[PDB]
């Protein structure tokens, strides 16, 4: 791996990672010790990655200002009909096929409606180079407002954006949310992963060891947390309640 940048997991425990420095996306099946390389073509510094229950994988092709997807078992990648993207940095999908992207260079989050392919700009305000995005089952959208060192969220159709009471963030880079409303953020500039548990107002720091500039985070329904340890070219995970991380066998 070369400065990996995004990570996604599905319910089967498969892990996808954007290997940003090597212009590729790699995959690890649960229990396997050898990654596979997804057959994308022409990627340039891929940033975010998202997967759905059908095994379709979306990647923000940061360097080519586009979002590309691959269906399970296909050699043909599809360029989505987003327009006017500038260094897009994160991507999220829901079960209806709606796609959200953090259009990092344009200080905005864009939504691509399934079917119609209508592109709308979410009414976030005051964003500055947003990096990561997550969407929960309720359709609430969380964004790491990287340039303003904060995390905000916007409920569906709302014009109320909420700043989460994370504290002391520095260039936050990724965000993950589970069914319960817990939120995890990679506080990239502070080499740590912070968490706001559902119903709490005090952030905690996950007991990862030796992180440098962590860049992406993913969680599953078991509460396992995966983090791309971007500055160490590795991916690490913690089982819920554990203090002993595992380093995944990416190479």
């Amino acid at each position: 791996l070369n400065t990996p940048s995004g990570v996604a997991v599905d319910s089967a425990g498969t892990v996808w990672v954007t290997d940003h420095g090597n212009n590729r996306v790699v995959k690890l099946a649960a229990g396997s010790n050898t990654q596979t390389v997804l057959p994308f073509t022409g990627l340039n510094t891929p940033s975010g990655v998202a997967v759905d229950s059908a095994g379709t994988v979306w990647v923000t092709d940061h360097g080519n200002n586009r979002v590309v997807k691959l269906a399970a078992g296909s050699n043909t990648q599809t360029v989505l009909p987003f327009t006017g993207l500038n260094t897009p940095s994160g991507v999220a999908v829901d079960s209806a096929g709606t796609v959200w992207v953090t259009d990092h260079g344009n200080n905005r989050v864009v939504k691509l409606a399934a079917g119609s392919n209508t592109q709308t700009v979410l009414p976030f305000t005051g964003l500055n180079t947003p990096s990561g995005v997550a969407v929960d089952s309720a359709g609430t959208v969380w964004v790491t407002d990287h340039g303003n060192n904060r995390v905000v969220k916007l409920a569906a159709g709302s014009n109320t954006q909420t700043v989460l009471p994370f504290t002391g963030l520095n260039t936050p880079s990724g965000v993950a949310v589970d069914s319960a409303g817990t939120v995890w953020v990679t506080d990239h500039g502070n080499n740590r992963v912070v968490k706001l548990a559902a119903g709490s107002n005090t952030q905690t720091v996950l007991p990862f060891t030796g992180l440098n500039t962590p860049s992406g985070v993913a969680v599953d329904s078991a509460g396992t947390v995966w983090v791309t340890d971007h500055g160490n070219n590795r991916v690490v995970k913690l089982a819920a309640g554990s203090n002993t991380q595992t380093v995944l066998p990416f190479t």
